[PDB]
């Protein structure tokens, strides 16, 4: 069948300078997809509304809760712990008046621009790893849910390969562009 099993982050803790990068890339990720959802014509709501285009989390980065700020820095967290798991080593070495009407914060993000920065393949191959890995994370979570609960099913409840790139595109977006925010800040990772 399929039995998501994440991979082992036994041992594996952060030390304040990878705490610190996860935490200037959540900054980075949320003004990133904030500048995207405004593009798309989304605003901010106090309730989530797929329908309207309205979200709550669309406030600066300052203004978000422990909640929403961990909605950024859980899973980036969770792909850097796995990279060391298995044996890689992290080495720190005008505005727009409609744009500003997306939220009654002035609010106008303006992160790095890392589309102007190239992946190498195999950073193309690791950032499918951390996804397919941050698929399993939930798969095991949510099955775990589901079991608690008496049984049930749900559509994405396959192996990684199986889902459509639509499907992987939340966890894979993040991946490559956190490996490429590693790089912006001089990180080097090196292979087993
Ligand atoms: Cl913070
Ligand atoms: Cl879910
Ligand atoms: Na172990
Ligand atoms: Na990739």
């Amino acid at each position: 069948q399929y039995n998501p099993q994440p991979i082992n982050t036994s041992s594996v803790a952060l030390n304040n300078d990878l705490n610190t990068i996860v935490q200037k890339f959540s900054e980075h990720y949320h003004d990133a997809w904030a500048s995207r959802k405004i593009e798309n014509s989304w605003v901010y709501g106090e309730n989530w509304s797929d329908s309207q285009k309205a979200h709550p989390r669309l406030k600066p980065y300052n203004m978000l809760n422990d909640y929403e700020k961990e909605r950024y820095k859980e899973p980036v967290r969770e792909s850097l712990k796995a990279l060391l798991a298995i044996g890689w080593s992290v080495e720190h070495s005008p505005v727009d008046v409609v744009t500003d009407s997306a939220t009654p914060f002035n609010y106008n993000p303006h992160p790095v621009d890392m589309t102007n920065l190239t992946l190498s393949r195999e950073m193309q191959n690791m950032a499918e790893r951390l996804a397919e890995n941050a698929h399993d994370i939930w798969a095991k979570k949510k099955k775990e849910e589901l079991t608690v609960n008496g049984g049930g099913i749900h559509p994405q409840l396959v192996p990684y390969d199986l889902l459509t790139a639509a499907e992987k595109a939340k966890d894979r977006e993040r991946s490559q562009e956190f490996l490429k925010y590693l790089q912006y800040q001089g990180y080097k990772l090196h292979r087993p």
